C-alpha cells in the first residue's frame, strides 16, 4: 500500500517479459528462425559471435516487412497473424503474441532490416529508451530480413551473470538448429559461430528422399534403427520414425524430437505413449529415441499455454494419446 | 504479409495473457490469494461455487485498494510491487507483472470490491468490452479486499472445454490452498464449496507449535516421521520437515512441498538434491516425503523465468544443491 500501483515504465515492462520468452541466447534464435519461417523464408542464414552474447545475426529471404510497419513489428502486442479470438484458437503460424521481438530489444540492441518485393528501398529500425522510441532509417538490403541481436542483456546485470561460456551457449544455439532443421525439410538453414560455417542443411527438393537431412542431422547409427511410420485417423496424423527399442542406446535416446503441426515441442503425454508401445513391444521400458510429426485440427489443441510455445494441451487427451501408442505400437510388429 | 501487422485488440490481447497465467478455477485462485497475502492479510475466506467454472469469491483483510486506484488495479502491466529493475532483480513479494487480475477478467465476469483504512467510502470497479472500460461505483465492505470470479471462460469456448467435473476443478483448489496454507503458518485460512465449509486453518499464534497446522494439512502420518529441518550458511537457509525415506510410503511421497522465499514452488533442481540425500542415506531411490523452506538472498534467485512463477533458477545452481543435499543428509544421520 506504501507504494502506489503504477503502469510500468515501456522498457522495463519488456524486460520482464523477456525473462519468460528469452532464457539465453538459443532462445533468441529460436523466436527470429520461427518469424522467418511465418515469413515464408527458405533460406536462413544464422551468424553467431562469441555463443550469441556478443552477437546474433540471422537472414532469411522471407517475404520482409513494409516500411510503414517497421516499427509496429517493435512494438508490444502487435502482429499479423492473428487478428481475433478465433484465429488464436486456430493457430496455424509459429507466432501469435507480437511479443517477441519488443521483448528481446528491451535486453539487447537489436537492429531490424527489410525490404518487400513491392520496394525499391530498403529500411532499418531499431528501439531505444525507457520509453522504447522506435527510429526508421535508409539501408540497402535484398528482398527480405535480417535481424541482430547484439550484447544481448548487457542491460540486465542479473541476467547476463546466467550465461554459462561461448561453447556451451554455442551448442544449446546448434540444438535449437537441430530440431529446427528436422521440422522443415524444404528450408535451407546455414549456422556459423565466429566467422566459420558450422553446418549447413540444404533444403529437401520436391519428393526428394528426406532419410538424407535425417541422416545429416540425427547420424547415420539412428537412420539405420530409423523405422518409417505411416499412421492417421480423421484430422491426426502421425509421420516420422522411431529407433527399434531393442536396437537403442542412450546416445541414440537423445534424438526424442517431436513436433505438433511443424512446431517442435516436448510433451509428456506424448512421450509417454511412445515409451509405452516401446515398453510393451521390447521386454522393458527404457528411453527411446525418435523424430515424429503430429498433425491435428488445430481446434483440438491449446496452444497458448506457455510464453515460448513450450508446451501445448489437447483436448481429447486420452484420445490422442492412444493414437500415438498404436500408431508406434503398430510399426514395432 | 497479406495481413498488416496489427496492435490487438485489448480484451484479446489479455486472453493470450489469460492462457498462459490461468490454466484452470485453482489458477485464479493462487493469483488472486497471493495478492491478498501481499496485501498483508491475516485471514483470507475463500468461497467456490461448482469447482469454480460458476463462482470463486476471494476476501480478505489485507490493506486494501484506494479508490483511484481501483481501475489501474484492472490495468495491464500495472502494480504497486516493483518499479524499477533493481526492484525487479530482488523481488520481496509474491506479484511484480502488475497482470494478473486484468489478464482473469478478460476471461470472466470479474469484480473488486475494496476499503482502505483511510477511507469511509468502499467502492466497487469491473472491466468489459473490447477494450476494457472500467467501471467505479459506491459499495458496502469492510476494511480489506474482495474478489469475485464469474463464469470463467464464458467468453472463450474452446478453453472452458477443458474444464474437467466440479469435484476434479475443486480438488486442485483444495490442493492450491494446501500449499499456500503451509508457506504461511501465519495466516487464517478459510475454504468452503458450494455453501459448504471443507477446511479452515487458523493462523498459528506466536512461537506457536507448528506441528499442529502441518499435521492438520499433511496428516499425522507424516508428522510421526516429520524430521526437523534447521541448516544455514549466510544468507542460504533451510528448514521445515523430511520424512525418514525407510519409511516413507507413496501416499506421504504425494507430499513434496517446497518454498523459495516463501512462494511455492517445484524446482527439479531441489527435489534432485533431496532424492540424493535420501538415496544415499537409504538402501534405493525413491520418492521422498517432505516440506521444505529454502530462504536465499533475491538476487541469487531468479524469479522472473515463467509467467505464473511456477519456476526459479539459481545463479549459483551446483552450491545451492549442495546446500540442500548436506542439510537433508545431516538431518537423516
Ligand atoms: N523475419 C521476418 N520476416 C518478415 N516479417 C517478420 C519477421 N520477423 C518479424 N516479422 C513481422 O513482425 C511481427 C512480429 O514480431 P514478433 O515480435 O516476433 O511477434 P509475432 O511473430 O507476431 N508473435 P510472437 O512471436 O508470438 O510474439 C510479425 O507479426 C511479422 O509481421
Ligand atoms: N487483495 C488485494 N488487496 C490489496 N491490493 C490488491 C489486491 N489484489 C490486487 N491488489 C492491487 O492490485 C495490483 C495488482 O494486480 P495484479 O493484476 O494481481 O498484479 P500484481 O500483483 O501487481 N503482479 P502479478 O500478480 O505478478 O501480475 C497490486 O499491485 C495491488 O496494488
Ligand atoms: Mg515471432
Ligand atoms: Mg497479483
Amino acid at each position: 500500500s506504501h507504494m502506489p500501483i503504477q503502469v510500468l515504465p515501456p522498457q522495463l515492462a519488456n524486460q520482464i517479459a523477456a525473462g519468460e520468452v528469452v532464457e539465453r541466447p538459443a532462445s533468441v534464435v529460436k523466436e527470429l528462425v520461427e518469424n522467418s519461417l511465418d515469413a515464408g523464408a527458405t533460406r536462413i542464414d544464422i551468424d553467431i559471435e562469441r555463443g550469441g552474447a556478443k552477437l546474433i545475426r540471422i537472414r532469411d529471404n522471407g517475404c520482409g516487412i513494409k516500411k510503414d510497419e517497421l516499427a509496429l513489428a517493435l512494438a508490444r502486442h502487435a502482429t499479423s497473424k492473428i487478428a481475433s479470438l478465433d484465429d488464436l484458437e486456430a493457430i496455424i503460424s509459429l507466432g501469435f503474441r507480437g511479443e517477441a521481438l519488443a521483448s528481446i530489444s528491451s535486453v539487447s540492441r537489436l537492429t531490424l532490416t527489410s525490404r518487400t518485393a513491392e520496394q525499391q528501398e530498403a529500411w532499418q529500425a531499431y528501439a531505444e529508451g525507457r520509453d522504447m522510441n522506435v527510429t526508421v532509417k535508409p539501408a540497402a538490403h535484398p528482398v527480405g530480413t535480417t535481424l541482430e541481436v547484439l550484447d544481448l542483456f548487457y542491460n540486465t546485470p542479473a541476467r547476463r551473470k546466467f550465461l554459462r561460456t561461448e561453447k556451451t551457449e554455442f551448442n544449446h544455439i546448434d540444438e535449437i538448429i537441430r530440431r529446427i532443421a528436422l521440422a522443415r525439410f524444404d528450408v535451407t538453414i546455414n549456422l556459423s559461430h565466429n566467422g566459420k560455417i558450422v553446418r549447413q542443411y540444404r533444403a529437401v527438393p520436391e519428393g526428394g528422399q528426406k532419410e538424407r537431412r535425417l541422416g545429416a542431422i540425427c547420424g547415420t547409427a539412428f537412420l539405420e534403427q530409423a523405422l518409417a511410420i505411416e499412421w492417421q485417423h480423421g484430422d491426426l496424423t502421425l509421420r516420422g520414425w522411431v529407433a527399434d527399442p531393442n536396437h537403442t542406446t542412450p546416445a541414440l535416446a537423445e534424438i526424442q524430437y517431436c513436433y505438433v503441426n511443424g512446431r517442435m515441442m516436448r510433451d509428456r503425454l506424448i512421450n509417454h505413449a511412445i515409451r509405452q508401445a516401446c515398453e510393451d513391444k521390447l521386454g522393458a521400458d527404457q528411453q527411446p529415441a525418435f523424430v515424429l510429426y503430429l498433425e491435428i485440427d488445430p481446434h483440438q489443441v491449446d496452444v497458448n499455454v506457455h510464453p515460448a510455445k513450450h508446451e501445448v494441451r489437447f483436448h481429447q487427451s486420452r484420445l490422442v494419446h492412444d493414437f500415438i501408442y498404436q500408431g508406434v505400437l503398430s510399426v514395432l510388429q
